[PDB]
């Protein structure tokens, strides 16, 4: 039965929040504002797969800058251009996103304009002065990835 | 019936083509290869609403690069930048589909990385040496926008 598929992934689909979909800030491939794109840091990066990858300082929870990785193809790891020369120069904005946001709310801020990778965060309240905790990060492709999984679309 | 809201939702979007979603390109704002960042060419595109513009050189249909209008947040229409400084720094690779590609197969496109505008083309076989006429542009957005439509995703 084509319908209870599409009922049935459209059902999962929207039980679904950022928290669910996003990378761990532990598994999430990172990067020093300090680094300088020589061949080794361009090769990490290149062979990490990740597209979009956040920038942080001291640390990892400290996400300062984005780096988009279709923004390095012409970048020459033979000049070492230093990132921070590259991050300052973009300078794109940071985007975050609370724990439980489901992903038509997502949808709807990719498509308002905010940076396709979002900082997912929650509320903590444990430590001594409550913070927002830094969870992990969804991209842009995150969520197209679900609604292909989803099979919604599939003709 | 939430359930047939989905379904319904669902059929119709799987029924659309980039054709049915694209803007026509006689109703695109478009900008000139040659263009100046001066005051009045960025009030024009800041007053137009389009994040994405295509860039023609001579005719309209004959595209030769993109222009993100997001990446206009920094630049100053005092120093009068050339357009072509900043399409010739930047560089985005131009992005084409064909007029009957489904929008699941434009997610895909645009998830792999090709480029949030993509170009809509068909063959033309009627002048004189067929050539892919463009028929309009069709961006992320857009997609996104038939996705939230379409209701599938609301709760």
């Amino acid at each position: 039965m084509e319908e209870l598929n599409i009922i049935q992934g459209a059902l999962e689909l929207r039980t679904k929040t950022v928290e669910d979909v996003m990378t761990p800030l532990r598994d999430c491939f990172m990067i020093t504002g300090e680094a300088i794109l020589d061949f080794n840091t361009m090769s990490e990066i290149m062979e990490s797969g990740y597209t979009r990858i956040p920038v942080f300082e001291g640390e990892r929870s400290n996400i300062v800058d984005l780096l988009f990785v279709k923004d390095l193809a012409f970048v020459d790891p033979d000049d070492c251009t230093p990132l921070k020369t590259i991050t300052k120069f973009y300078n794109h904005p940071l985007h975050f996103v609370f724990n439980d946001t489901k992903l038509d709310a997502m949808l709807e801020e990719f498509k308002k304009g905010k940076s396709h990778l979002a900082i997912v965060q929650r509320v903590n309240n444990e430590g001594e002065d409550p913070f927002y905790e830094v969870l992990g990060i969804v991209t842009l492709e995150d969520v197209i990835e679900e609604i292909i999984k989803s099979e919604i679309l599939d003709e």
